[PDB]
């Protein structure tokens, strides 16, 4: 096989701990990462003010598609940008058409349903966001940590984020891979 | 009540993930935290590549103390930068001296043997650290997720991290402020 590769949208906003565990975990698991700044190449300013300096701006990361991938963090001003972005909405439409995995916590799958996103599928968000996602009953709502539909995969908030990270790792590189990098990190 | 302040020490090959989440959830707690980067202004490169930029090198904020809590992230070789620095040799005594709370992490707590600070206190780290921290027996370990020891705080790793910043955040605001910040995090 080839090293799995994986598209992780920064926009400002996002929440920094939601962004920086699943890079963190899927470099672990030996998947290529690229996290691009939604805005440009610039430094990204998180919900926490910690300042993020993604490897490329979405707009070149997006040409050297596609992504085993696409990961969308939460924190509300940051899925609200994700939610507003013509880019976004295309490359998700994209990735959902050729049948790609698109992961998305706590307010990040707001963005799906913005960009009419695989309606249809079981999901969860952040308990807080929990309104907004159901707005017009396209989902079926979730309590679940984590929650993977087919290729829809969603958790619920920066406490379910190894959750939602090694989640993703068991899709891409399988239930071996993800408890091998899951072991050294010392969780409950 | 003044807001408590925190100085976390950001070295080239940290542990992003155990540095964004105590920064993260200290803010959440509304302490004052300074993110300061030990080689100076410029984005530090963490240890799986993710690039953070700190809010000032430590040689300025060093001169804008004292802090409630200096934090020590891990990752081996940010804890090998943390342990070979005069500087940082110099703020953990001044905080010792001060009885200011200090707060390593995985094996970030290998930088207080380095300055021998603390000894015979009873002290965790990640497991995989544990030989380099009691070479000697300076200290007496502990297999805890999170050890605190009067005013030296230590955890284990990534999976630890949220119980490493909640314990600083009760150790400083109280318990009530960390069951409150703890509540939207979603933990288990």
């Amino acid at each position: 096989m080839a090293s799995k590769r994986a598209l992780v949208i920064l926009a400002k906003g996002a929440e920094e701990m939601e962004t920086v565990i699943p890079v963190d975990v899927m470099r672990r698991a030996g998947i290529k990462v690229t996290v691009a700044g939604l805005a440009g190449k610039d430094p990204v300013q998180c919900s926490r003010d910690v300042v993020i300096c993604p490897d490329a701006s979405l707009e070149d990361a997006k040409k050297e598609g596609p992504y085993d991938v696409v990961v969308l963090p939460g924190g509300n001003l940051g899925a609200q940008n994700l939610s507003e972005s013509a880019a976004v909405k295309e490359i998700l439409k994209e990735q959902e058409n050729r049948k790609g995995l698109i992961a998305a916590i706590c307010a990040g799958p707001t963005a799906l349903l913005a960009h009419e996103i695989g309606f249809g599928s079981k999901v969860t968000t952040h308990p807080l966001a929990k309104d907004k996602m159901m707005n017009g009953g396209h989902y079926t709502y979730s309590e679940n940590r984590v929650e993977k539909d087919g290729l829809i995969l969603t958790s619920r908030g920066p406490g379910t984020s190894f959750e939602f990270a090694l989640a993703i790792v068991e899709a891409l590189n399988g239930k071996e891979v993800a408890a091998q990098v899951k072991a050294p990190l010392v969780l409950k």
